[PDB]
RNA sequence: GCCCGGAUAGCUCAGUCGGUAGAGCAUCAGACUUUUAAUCUGAGGGUCCAGGGUUCAAGUCCCUGUUCGGGCG
């Protein structure tokens, strides 16, 4: 009965511990490990037998072939790789221990094997063993699912199942891991100083994203969670330190879907003298180094609809394609609209409200000249941004907290990085003038209460750093989790985390 | 006058707003930074003008003097290095331009200097302007006083000024940062594969704490702070990941002192088919490498209650001490102890409690087993731990989550490495039973359910995970904040935090 | 809320027009000293989603109820 399998399992474990025959050894000495192993000795002929060698490597039993009493095999199973145990009698310490160990084992168990490498006469290369030692039962009926394991539901809920049983999970998670230590190493050997900031703020900010409020007894108040570490490295700015960065974690109370999580992991770094045509060749750079020292080399495939949908092939050349959204919306749309200047006043509002109603750009109930604009640059410009392009001035109706621009006017000194359709990166020029600061903080405070008692939102610790003196400098930040999709070939954000939050079920 | 100063600097400042003059231009390209300029031109004799060269530099005036009215010194002051902006009307722009941005600029000003380099007869290198341009004024009135701001509540409330007046803090953060970047680099190197865990669980656990409770929204469960990846990494390693590590975040909803946070960072690797005494070397080697890298040497000086305090000389040369926690205990205190190894009933509870009133110590109100022990080691052989110093094993009550010893019974796989009398480092040799864990966080519910605010409650994904099996693993854990304290002669958590968490005063 | 189609061993499907529960996979036992998704030999595992009427006999004729899935709101 396979619900009982468990049972059946426990009771034999049990028994083995009765008997002092315990299941669970405290150390086995691993002399090589499997990559190790195969490496070094594949070129061994088949039929091949170093009965002078021996070797103890460990590893999960992932198949059980019994081709006599005396003959089985077993494929071990780590780091990635397989390799094969020629469990055969006259090769063991005795004929009644081969049989008592034998006996014992099963698929997903645990097991330590000391024995000469060899090759079947397969020219298979296995590993003879001179003795088999168990070291952790699997208790539970370990499937043998071939092409893997497929229903979304465990592979998330249980990681672990999801890497026993699926290989492409390990190299999923060891490409995210490449990609953070790549950006390290670019960013400290730019001279960057890489900071902690807190993840818990007493005020939660003017900002539209919903924090996550705990509270603290020992100081008997609320306490905020991290949305953005933005303050406080600009706090550090006007400290003294010109370049710092931090990958760090940001938490949103938000829904979770198919491209969102409650907790997910950003980079962000800020540079003194310098601004955001400045960071455009360091992103550049960046980029392109990730893409070619991650895949190896600047063209990458992905797929947005899964495996069965349309591939695109994305180019990495460091040259990356640079467009202005306003001179480009120009050429899309065919007409011209109205001068930057006029950005805030309402009859610029309604002439774009028309427009994208005459080309049916569906807009959120809030039909401010923001978002009608937002979603025109979604729906005409973002729709061509296949291969990585460079968005070089947005407007400031979308922009606090960034510096007017040189010469144009109503224009925020910002770009954006669009690869696949998608924002990886963006940027911005400082606004180091406290006045304009404390203004814009005041005016979102009074747009985040809505009619509300207002008087917070706001940090009057950052409009005191401001005064002090801010020296003009450019932030830069970027999602880690969707270039990890991007290079993942992975569609879903639960595919390049290792826990994603799911709802709980019943 | 602070007010005053800042009343009038403010209604300067728009006043040159008003009729152009922006104070705040949208970019200065720095060509040189100071620490190459000083680098570079420091081979110059005195009374040296490079009149060919022309440089951009920025940085901060920390200290404006004049001597002359067309002579003026400025102290110019950038990454950690200091600069002398020496300013005068013939080399100039022009006699107007100087005396128009003279009275403009004063101290704290973050302004940009276009010039020669050059050295005068006194023999400092200095920078001839041809035209200085203001990039951000200071508003407020920087205390000018030697020897920076002792205030401690405004060093740590007001970070940016004590990284603009006292130089040391940028030191510390500088070797809190090569502490975090050496043990990735040492991790690295080994095999070891960085990971994220979730911050966020649905129930608490992971270590002995009180956890941060939060609510999320849509989905309508109450979620609770990270403890530690313990538990997640565990998982990991039942998947299939060897070797694995992470540097994180932990917070716990306790009270703030000089050696306690909300908030702090810990490194936890966990590695398969490794016991605790496979991790005794790697600790070794990774320390002292630390000490000698950030360092420079394998001596130590602390200060564990002020510079103006006694002075400790630790030593870390790599073959540390080896204690073990009960049997030193028992040669050091004269007597013999409960046995403990198969006694866990009430009468080693009063023995223990015994043993501590004739020791004249303090145990806290609970008195239970695991405390009073951990009064007595602590009490006990804590004291001469001054060189980084190793503690071979542990009774298994002060561990819900470590095997049980090969060889002695109630004792489990646990050292931990002291030092100056605290411990930085601790390891264990993970437990892999499903059934001795379930019947641990069986217990450990029963404790929280009896009055245990510090017990963790039952995970059976956790369990589950068990039931798939895991291989012989140890585990490791440091804490960062710690170490840092330790390598910058600090004796305050708040002085290696960048932000540390004050009253809200 | 209305209509339609399934409710069958542990899972996936036959079971045809009733003459009765089968096949593969999963588990267990046996055979085989060179397998690789090893292969053969069997066993257990259901009570046919539930209750009624037709029929000598109905999972396999029909009517209600429950659930799931799809469409229609
Ligand atoms: N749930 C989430 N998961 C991951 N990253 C998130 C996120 N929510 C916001 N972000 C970050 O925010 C960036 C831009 O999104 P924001 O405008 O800040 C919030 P949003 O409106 O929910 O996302 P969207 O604009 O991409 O639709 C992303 O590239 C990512 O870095
Ligand atoms: N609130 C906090 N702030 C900073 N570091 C903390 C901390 N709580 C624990 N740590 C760190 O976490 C590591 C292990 O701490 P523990 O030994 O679990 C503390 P404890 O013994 O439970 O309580 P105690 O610190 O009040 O004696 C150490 O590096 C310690 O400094
Ligand atoms: N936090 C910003 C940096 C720019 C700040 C401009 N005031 C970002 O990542 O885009
Ligand atoms: N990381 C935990 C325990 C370390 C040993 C884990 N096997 C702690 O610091 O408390
Ligand atoms: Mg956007
Ligand atoms: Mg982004
Ligand atoms: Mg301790
Ligand atoms: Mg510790
Ligand atoms: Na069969």
């Amino acid at each position: 009965d396979p619900n009982q399998y468990y049972k059946i399992r426990s009771q034999a474990i049990h028994q083995l511990k009765v008997n002092g025959e315990d299941p669970y050894p405290h150390k086995f000495h691993v002399d090589i490990s499997l990559t190790d192993f195969i490496q070094k000795y594949s070129h061994l002929q088949p039929g091949d037998h170093l009965t002078d060698i021996t070797l103890k490597v460990a590893g999960r039993i992932h198949a059980k072939r019994a081709s006599g009493g005396k003959l089985i095999f077993y494929d071990l199973r780590g780091e990635g790789v397989k390799l094969q145990v020629m469990a055969n009698s006259r090769n063991y310490k005795s004929e009644e221990e081969f049989i008592h160990i034998n006996n014992k084992l099963r698929r997903g168990d645990i097991i330590g094997v000391q024995g000469n490498p060899g090759k079947t006469k397969k020219g298979e290369l296995s590993i003879i063993p001179y003795e088999i030692t168990l070291l952790s039962p699997c208790l539970h009926m370990l499937p043998h699912l071939h092409f893997g394991l497929k229903d979304k539901e465990t592979r998330y809920r249980q990681r672990y199942l999801d890497l026993i049983l699926n290989d492409f999970v390990r190299q999923k998670f060891i490409i995210r891991s490449k990609i953070i230590t790549y950006i390290r190493s670019f960013l400290d050997e730019l001279g960057f100083l890489e900071i902690e900031t807190p993840m818990m703020n007493i005020i939660p900010g003017g900002a539209v994203a919903k924090p996550f409020i705990t509270y603290h007894n020992e100081l008997d108040m609320n306490l905020y969670m991290r949305i953005a570490p933005e303050l406080y490295h600009k706090m550090l700015v006007v400290g003294g330190i010109d370049r710092v960065y931090e990958i760090g974690r940001q938490f949103r109370n938000e829904g979770i879907d198919l491209t969102h999580n409650p907790e997910f992991t950003t980079c962000e770094f800020y540079m003194a003298y310098a601004d955001y045509h400045d960071l455009m060749e360091i992103t550049e750079k960046m980029v392109s180094g990730m893409v070619k020292h991650i895949t190896g080399s600047y063209k990458v495939t992905y797929h947005p609809d899964g495996p069965e949908g349309q591939a695109y092939d994305v180019d990495f050349t460091p040259p990356f394609r640079r467009i202005n959204m306003v001179e480009e919306l120009e050429k899309a749309l065919g007409m011209k609209l109205p001068e930057t200047n006029l950005f805030e006043t309402e009859e610029t509002r309604k002439i774009l409200d028309d427009i994208c109603v005459a080309k049916a750009v569906e807009c959120p109930p809030p039909r401010t000249t923001a978002r009608l604009l937002d979603k025109l640059v979604g729906e005409f410009l973002e729709v061509t941004c296949i291969n990585p392009t460079f968005i070089c001035d947005h407007p400031q109706i979308m922009s606090p907290l960034a510096k007017w621009h040189r010469s144009k006017e109503g224009l925020t000194e910002r770009f954006e990085l669009f690869v696949m359709k998608k924002e990886i990166c963006n940027a911005y020029t400082e606004l180091n003038d406290p006045m304009r600061q404390r203004q814009l903080f005041e005016e979102q405070a009074k747009a985040k209460a809505a009619g509300d008692d207002e008087a917070m939102f706001i940090d009057e610790n950052f409009c005191t750093a401001l005064e002090y003196g801010l020296p003009p400098t450019a932030g830069w930040g970027m999602g880690i989790d969707r270039v990890a999709m991007f290079l993942t070939d992975s569609n879903n954000i639960k595919e390049v985390l290792l826990f994603p939050a799911m709802k709980p079920e019943d």
